[PDB]
């Protein structure tokens, strides 16, 4: 009581490949774990310029930054100081598919992410290889316990240039590194936004706002 | 001027699950602007039903959804001509249902013609074993595609003995006339069986639904 | 044991709906069970002229007509005279999805099918509603036992007018009406063909050739 | 002169992660490309003993070793000496999902593979993490052209210890590194087998036999 301060820092490195093309990105940021807000700056270190839509990475760049109510177990805050990991599949409607992992540790006031990201089967003319995405719409993730860990599923949509949406289904498994208390079925509303970026996206400023709830009464 | 603050509902569903035919009729009423509704359902054929009644309930109308001013209400616009929907329901254990509803309006009463079909439910699964408790509340994601409205929702049935059984809904809503097309939005749901008899020949069913646009 | 002839007959009625549009079709045919060949003539009785590619229905119009090698168990011929039923989902790459059931009985030398077929979510501009399909490619179905019944999965593809293919995944459950010996994992090669039809498909002549095998040695 | 001999060699390195646990494997082998047979020895170099069923990896360890008839275009042999790459998703019935990539080059008479393999969401209690798999059944892959490259889809099944099967759907994209003749829709029968292995699977002898065909008749 309590290793989680109302303001905390973040450092990350992501190593990855999309359609066989390796890349690496590093980031530093800060957030307010209790208001469920956070932001960070990201730099492409390898594989620049990135030949695919930068949006497909942004949800990989931590649910501790989630405003939780008193009446809902917070699975992620409990997990610390030791931390937790997640595994995620991201299945796009045109047969594109990404899978990512994050190992999350804590070093004093700073969370440290080790991220692996991989994607394949994106069509050369699809909205990802042509960089035709605008942003992720807001979302509501559904979280439920299975086999003693936490699952989260969310229907995601990328707004497209020239209108319409491009759909993706996320399936995440969250794994506390130690015994914590398990939440009941609940929801997390999200909104992730790229607030600014250069032309090749080599530098990105990224924000997220997330709040948990129990849905309709 | 066809949508009165209090409306009635009449429906018939004809269907089959794992090749077993059945039919259900229902009467109900709701408050379209409050996004609340309820109804009484009676199994007319194929009773007693050999499968979890819960797979049928979401088939038994987004007219009954509370829409804000700032969000276009596709469903209230479609009347008096009305609209139809098509829906696939994909269960994590390979069970799959598809349903259709053709919705018309007669005076103050909505009329549903529903077809429901399901296959490949495992005999030892929670559907055929009837081990479901209720649907969790949900948030549906609605977006336009090819001039019509799509709605996708991550659904989950609570199970006897704990845990959940997941289902992915994909719905297409089709107005039977030209209507204004909404921006990407959400509909929170909560559907509940309030009462039923032992073998579910009689069911009282409630839904509460509200539209919104997510996190500012 | 002997309730099957080297030549047998078929009668069927299918009732169905695609995208909410009801229809009905009847058919009569004959086949050579032990050779795995059959053909039939089909007539639209209701809902004509069908507004969707007829091809989506054709596999719905009996594995009794499969040549089975002596060394593979034949679940299908073995089930008669009590017969069997099947349930099938057919998932198309564009979100279109059909499910169908067949209850198969035997009356003397004639199999009788009671078929229900339903499909939804076919896009208005897609190859099914726009009737742009040419034929099913031949296929190899994979059959395996689960929970004391027989499963069959097959990767299907419709050739398209002006090139390319439109993919569909079939998952079938076959259920004998009496206890039968269960087969080992095996394959059925298929080739289904519309040999002739009239302009709007009110009348169709349909052939299938099917042989079981156990793959590369 | 043809860069493809009747007998050729193979060298590979795979780097990967399953459920967030990294590993690396190297292999050397040889095969007869015009006969569609090949074999190789594999050694775990990092991450061993592998904590998951080795079986999930084996298909990631080259369609060149496929016997093509003369009447079917051979996308793979044509692609050399410049070679080709593939991307593959492998979707398991219990929500486990792997994606892999292979970049294939040619050095003299030795193919060189650079392989990335990633898998997530395999349940702790599943047959992959519990190592309850026996072998892959033989299979028939379906190959078709799309967007000027070659697609291959295959229904796979792992035989399980003490009965039954565990199903996986493969979707592969093959990309020649230069312009080659595109084939028409066809099939490849496969049979992959671990012929021998030591106890924790640090050392594996792996064989594959593959033949192309056009289906019935
Ligand atoms: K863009
Ligand atoms: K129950
Ligand atoms: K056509
Ligand atoms: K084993």
């Amino acid at each position: 009581m309590s290793v989680i301060k109302p303001d905390m820092k973040i450092k990350l490195r992501m190593e990855g490949a999309v359609n066989g093309h390796p890349f690496a990105i590093e980031g530093v940021g800060l957030g307010k774990p209790f208001e469920g807000k956070q932001s960070m700056d990201l730099k492409v270190k390898e594989g620049g310029p990135l030949p695919f839509a930068y949006d497909i990475l942004t949800t990989a760049f931590n649910r501790v930054f989630t405003k939780y109510p008193e009446n809902i177990v917070d699975y992620f805050k409990q997990s610390f100081p030791e931390g937790y990991s997640w595994e995620r599949s991201m299945s796009y409607e045109d047969g594109g598919i990404c899978i990512a992992t994050n190992d999350i540790t804590l070093d004093g006031d700073c969370y440290i992410y080790e991220i692996r990201f991989d994607g394949v089967n994106f069509p050369a003319n699809g909205p990802v290889m042509q960089k035709r995405t605008v942003k992720w719409e807001p979302s509501t993730e559904k979280l439920y316990v299975r086999d003693g860990v936490l699952k989260g599923d969310v229907n995601m949509a990328l707004s497209l240039e020239g209108g319409g949406h491009y759909r993706c289904d996320f399936k995440t498994t969250y794994k506390a590194k130690k015994v914590v208390q398990l939440p009941d079925y609940h929801f997390v509303d999200h909104h992730i936004e790229i607030k600014s970026h250069d032309k090749d996206y080599s530098n990105v400023n990224l924000h997220e706002h997330a709040e948990a709830h129990s849905g309709l009464p």
